[PDB]
């Protein structure tokens, strides 16, 4: 516990050296007290989510709308000294945000609670520390009870904890409210009238004579206007408030498109000299919601383009940070949005900061639910006594933001159509009108929809609270647009929530087709905007129902950003985790609704071409444009494909946009599908080109190459950097469907914060150093920590060439100042005698994230160094500096023959893959077609194994192949049919002779009033226990499902469950691969068991209701063989021919220490009767080989590591 670190600030951070520990077997007692033992207890940086570390549970009581990420009971502590400096002045213990329910205490005695979990709260702590310079021990209880959110909300307190340390006579907290009342009249005049209300408490024994200056400081740091107050007696224990008029010459207006701010500093002196210092930072801008004219800030008319943001920041959860939250606004604002309506709870500082530095509005709505809850453990428990506390709150601390331009009461409450609703809604907007009259209050109210056609009769309730409150949203309800402007000409409309549509990130299935709440075998969604929840709209809906109307102020999108949690689509699927909704997936990647929402929003010219293209030859794909521009036309390969074009339309008011004739907002093509580039140029109505934008096929995955943001980062220990890994082919291109396994290796000043993929169906776990590609694309994030230098990461795929990135950290005092930070290195990869080639220029960049090329002068690259295969190093030397450059050079090729081995069936050729794998003695994996010799059948039937040599063509060796033979030989056909036999004679544990067994393979399915055929283990008495259904076969080929299809009647039931198992001639054994879809009634189904020795197919049944019985009306089995053997484990292993030294089955890794300089050495390896053997021969100095066993057919496997070393040089 080392002391706090304190420097006269008036803030001090607090996040440094907690303790934490969740509850797992029942309650820990005792962890209130200082008394504790919490030496066994983690350490971490305070803001932290406890929840996204967890892995996912499938059985998590927050289930499917949390993301199966558990919460529950954790306890955090804080052992620290206040130094001498602070003693004598008031302390407050500030907390951003503890997740719900906290209980904290300091030095054993209970300090409150606040059951609410997304508003600041504060602790008067002055009395209750220690003063003798002993230990204070400070302990927060979080109790995250499970169902508690219908999102994914996170746990623990995930936003920072700061100390207020001031004087005794100090500025209230929030006691400052700078505004500009009747701005519009004024600015005619070319000035602005600022009032500053500022409340003075005075915490001293006696009362004091209390003076205040006020200044404004310009946005550059120059003084603009500074006033000096009238001293006035301030009573002791209370709050005296001040209050002071000014004036700004030219005041610069906070917009949207050029966010400037000014601040004021308020000095409180008392006895001529400055007591404290307070600062808060206002905007001089006016906006009005008018009736009829819509939304405009200033003078100037303009819509309210806006997303629907949650919270959740993705990889690293909860927990908040600034540079995550300002990229995502970053995105959205580069995506053409205005405003962002902070989705039901108040907005993160971090957020309202971004808003206000980026010029985005900013909608902020206090509760999702009033007294009635939505989930068991909702705020709304806590509702009666703590909304005006926290709507109170969330208004005090927002008022002062110019973002912020309505304060939104409620979301979907369900007792808003009772007398009890109007009554806690007028409550609320008075609440709400106590602090900040300047901004309208807002309800958002969804029970309008009706049928989604016709104008919905309002409920008279509904109606109550739509006057009250000052502007009306509607979600979902785009049918009353207009209706309920005609009917009540005083309401102010806008669209809270619109378009709920889901979409997948580079998925394109279903292209024609448009569906409803359709779930799909893959778990993903379209991303052709043909998907969407069955209440919403597709997003070209909304915005067409959101544009013709000039009155409508604007809508919010649904979820802008995805989320984790809420996979409505897939409202119980397991590996379904994550939203579908937003526009940018979890990982910040954009998917293509992000390109339609920038054409219609944005007003630059550009234009996009969605499906990627990687087809099968000859089959039409469709093909749109999301573009701004009056024409596009499509250039496959360099043939003009044909011109689309808009039609320049306009509003009823005279507003321009673009539209076709059919009344889509987005070109359209039907290409067949060819191999090469497809390019789209965009063209405006002269002809001229102003955008474009291709899309090329790619070929077999190379490569990761990573790519990051920001190069330069500041080292203030929270700075994030995010890196893009993304799976490319040879010629750079993004593979478009791969989904390899990236592992990440990050070293330096800095660490792995998180990785992520944007998959909304993968259950890995975001706190790893390996992540899956998803549709080619993969996210890793990377924290700076308080040292300068520079970070560090390595990516690596199996069979495919790795990357690094660079990235630099500098102190935050050199990031104001235009100094080197460093230079990138650069990674080249050539054949055998092939000369690296070295650029001209290289980046250098400086420690304020800028720079660019600079000139160079390389060292010289000798003969020898790539005349040879390996690795070596080239340096050089940039003209800007003293720094050296660096260059890493890899040279590998043709070194020595690849082994290969496969196993295949008598008569039947083994499954070689066309493109053979160049893995020479190098460590580089090139692919390359090869072309087998071809096997003849007689050495196939011929038991034993047998070698095959393989043609690679261009290469200057040959390859070759190991195989083995099972069996007997056949067809690609599964079976035409069978002339007699006694194969098809099923068999059962039990068979009413009325419904005899042989009908679940006649093949005549009697689902319908057509004659009955089925199997049926009725009885008088009940079958609990089960039956089983047996096949049988005397056939030696393949087999890969088994297909079910039930039926049922009173006194039959569907079966709980499928077990299959195999008979191979000696003893039944469990079959691989089951699948067994989730139950049904009179629906079709299939288990997707592998290939297995079949002799005879038996899967037994019990029944799904207890006291009802089995029956059956098809179930279909088709093929039979044999096992391999019974192979044993390995047998001989060598190295470079001899026998290896310290070779042991009983110990996991072999090492070997060669002279130093010695060439690398070969390894070769074999298991009894040729049971497969992986082989890797050693090709790196570092490191350790690896080989694997496979026998039999069970669990039975052996991994044997062969350590290569040297000795010292």
């Amino acid at each position: 516990g080392n002391s706090v670190s304190y420097d006269g600030e008036r803030r001090v951070n607090f996040n440094e050296n907690w303790r934490f520990q969740r509850e797992t077997n029942g309650s820990i007692a005792g962890a209130q007290n200082p008394g504790f033992d919490d030496s066994s207890w983690r350490k971490l940086n305070l803001p932290h989510d406890w929840s996204i570390e967890l892995d996912f549970n499938k059985n998590s009581l927050a289930t499917h709308e949390g993301g199966y990420l558990d919460g529950g009971i954790g306890w955090y502590r804080k052992t620290f000294t206040i130094p001498e400096s602070m003693k004598g002045k008031r302390i407050s213990l500030d907390f951003d945000g503890v997740y719900m329910n906290s209980t904290t205490y300091l030095n054993g005695e209970v300090l409150g609670t606040y059951p609410f979990g997304y508003n600041a709260f504060s602790y008067d702590i002055s009395d209750k520390l220690y003063k003798d310079g002993r230990a204070n021990v400070l302990v927060v209880k979080v109790n995250n009870t499970q169902p508690s959110s219908r999102w994914y909300s996170g746990s623990g307190i995930y936003r920072n904890v700061y100390l207020t340390v001031t004087d005794p006579i100090h500025v209230a907290r929030y006691g400052t409210f700078v505004t500009t009342p009747n701005l519009e009249k004024s600015i005619k005049e070319d000035r602005a009238d600022v009032n500053i209300k500022t409340k003075i408490s005075n915490d001293a024994a006696e009362a004091k004579q209390v003076k205040i200056k006020s200044t404004i400081y310009d946005g550059a740091g120059n003084t603009v206007q500074t006033v000096e107050t009238e001293e006035k007696t301030a009573a002791a224990g209370t709050v005296t408030p001040f209050e002071q008029n000014t004036v700004i010459k030219q005041p610069k207006l906070w917009s949207i498109d050029k966010p400037y701010r000014y601040n004021l500093v308020t000095e409180v002196i008392v006895g001529g000299q400055t007591v404290d210092t307070y600062e808060t930072k206002f905007g001089v801008r006016y906006f009005k919601f008018d009736e009829n004219e819509g939304f405009s800030l200033n003078g100037e008319y303009m819509k309210l383009h806006g997303v629907s943001m949650h919270h959740d920041l993705g990889a690293l959860g909860a927990a908040t940070n600034a540079r995550g939250v300002e990229r995502q606004m970053q995105i959205m604002k580069d995506m053409g949005v205005n405003a962002i309506r902070v989705t039901h709870n108040p907005a993160s500082p971090e957020l309202l900061e971004a808003a206000n530095k980026l010029g985005l509005f900013i909608i902020e709505e206090a509760f999702d639910s009033w007294a009635q809850s939505k989930k068991p453990y909702d705020y709304g428990r806590f509702f009666n006594a703590w909304a005006e506390h926290d709507i109170k709150e969330m208004v005090d601390r927002g008022k002062n933001e110019p973002a912020i331009i309505m304060w939104s009461i409620g979301n979907e409450i369900y007792d808003t159509t009772n007398a009890a609703g109007v009554e806690t809604a007028r409550n609320l907007v008075g609440w709400v009108k106590e602090i900040d009259t300047t901004r309208p209050t807002t309800i958002g109210e969804d029970k309008t929809r009706g049928d989604k056609v016709n104008v919905t009769p309002i409920n008279s309730y509904i109606k109550e609270i739509f006057n009250i409150v000052d502007v009306v949203g509607l979600n979902y309800s785009e049918n009353n647009y207009d209706g309920y402007h005609k009917q009540n000409p005083s309401w102010k409309l806008y669209g809270s929530e619109t378009s709920s549509a889901t979409r997948s990130r580079g998925v394109y299935t279903h292209p024609y087709q448009y569906n409803q709440s359709t779930k799909y075998a893959d778990l993903q969604q379209s991303s052709y905007d043909n998907d969407y929840v069955g209440w919403g709209r597709t997003a070209e809906d909304a915005w067409k129902y959101d544009r013709d109307l000039k009155h409508i102020a604007g809508q919010f999108i649904w979820t802008g950003f995805d989320y984790i949690g809420e996979p409505t689509p897939y409202y119980n699927s397991y590996p379904a985790k994550s939203s579908y909704f937003g526009a940018v997936d979890t990982a910040g990647f954009p998917k293509d609704i992000f390109y339609y929402y920038q054409s219609q929003w944005k007003k630059e010219p550009m234009v996009h071409l969605l499906p990627h293209w990687n087809w099968k030859e000859g089959e039409k794909v469709r093909v749109l444009a999301y573009t701004n521009a009056s024409k596009v036309e499509l250039v496959l390969n360099g043939e003009s494909l044909g011109e689309k074009n808009y039609d320049n339309k306009q509003t009823s008011w005279g507003a321009p946009y673009k539209e076709t004739k059919d009344g889509k907002t987005y070109l359209e093509w039907a290409v067949p599908f060819k191999p090469g580039k497809l390019e789209a140029v965009a063209k405006d109505e002269n002809g001229k080109v102003i955008a474009r934008d291709q899309v090329v096929t790619a070929g077999e995955p190379a490569s990761v190459r990573l790519t990051a943001d920001r190069k330069v980062v500041k080292a203030d220990g929270t700075d994030l950097s995010f890196i893009t890994a993304d799976i490319v082919d040879s010629k750079g291109i993004v593979v478009p469907d791969a989904d390899h396994l990236i592992t990440f290796n990050v070293t330096g000043q800095g660490e792995l914060a998180g990785v992520d993929n944007g998959n909304a169906s993968s259950v890995e776990r975001y706190k790893d150093n390996k992540r899956k590609a998803f549709s080619g694309k993969a996210l890793a994030i990377v924290q700076s920590s308080k040292l300068s230098g520079k970070i560090t990461v390595h990516a690596s795929v199996a069979g495919l060439s790795s990357d690094s990135t660079s990235v630099f950290t500098v102190t935050p005092a050199d990031h104001d100042k235009k100094i080197v930070a460093g230079i990138d290195d650069v990674n080249l990869t050539v054949d055998v005698n092939e000369a690296p080639k070295l650029p001209s220029e290289i980046k250098v960049y400086y420690s304020d994230e800028s720079a660019a090329a600079k000139n160079v002068t390389w060292d010289e690259v000798d003969p020898k160094q790539y005349s040879t295969v390996g690795e070596f190093t080239v340096e050089g030397s940039v003209e800007g500096t003293s720094l050296k450059a660096k260059a890493f050079v890899i040279v590998k090729g043709i070194v020595a023959v690849k082994p290969y081995s496969t196993a295949t069936k008598v008569g039947v050729q083994p499954v070689l893959p066309e493109k053979a794998t160049l893995l020479y003695s190098d460590g580089t994996t090139k692919g390359a077609t090869v072309t087998w010799d071809e096997i003849p059948e007689d050495k196939l039937a011929k038991e034993g194994r047998f070698t095959v040599e393989g043609s690679v063509e261009g290469t200057d060796l040959k390859a070759n192949v190991y195989v083995r033979v099972t069996n007997e030989v056949k067809s690609v056909n599964i079976m035409l049919q069978e002339q007699g036999s006694a194969y098809p004679k099923l068999e059962a544990t039990f068979t009413n002779p009325a419904d005899n067994l042989q009908h679940l393979n006649d093949g005549i399915k009697s689902y319908t009033n057509n004659p009955v055929n089925r199997w049926t283990n009725w009885t008088r008495t009940p079958r609990d226990a089960g039956d089983s259904i047996t096949v049988n076969f005397g056939k030696k080929h393949v087999i890969n499902n088994l297909d079910l299809f039930v039926f049922t009647d009173s006194g039959t039931v569907v079966p709980e469950k499928a077990e299959v198992q195999y008979w191979d001639g000696t003893a039944w054994k469990d079959v691989e691969n089951l699948t067994q879809p989730s139950p049904y009634v009179v629906e079709k189904n299939e288990l997707t068991f592998d290939a297995v020795a079949t002799e005879k197919l038996k899967f037994h049944l019990t029944p799904s209701v207890k006291g009802k019985f089995l029956a059956l009306t098809e179930a279909e089995v088709y093929a039979d063989q044999i096992v391999m053997g019974e192979t044993a484990k390995l047998q001989s292993i060598t190295v470079n021919g001899k026998a290896l030294e310290g070779f042991d089955h009983a110990k996991k890794n072999y090492e070997l220490v060669l002279p130093y300089g010695s060439e690398l050495p070969k390894i070769e390896a074999a298991a009894a009767d040729n049971a497969t053997v992986t082989i890797l021969p050693a090709f790196s100095y570092p490191g350790t080989a690896k080989l694997f066993v496979t026998s039999e057919d069970g669990k039975v496997t052996t991994e044997y590591s062969i350590g290569v070393s040297t000795e010292e040089p």
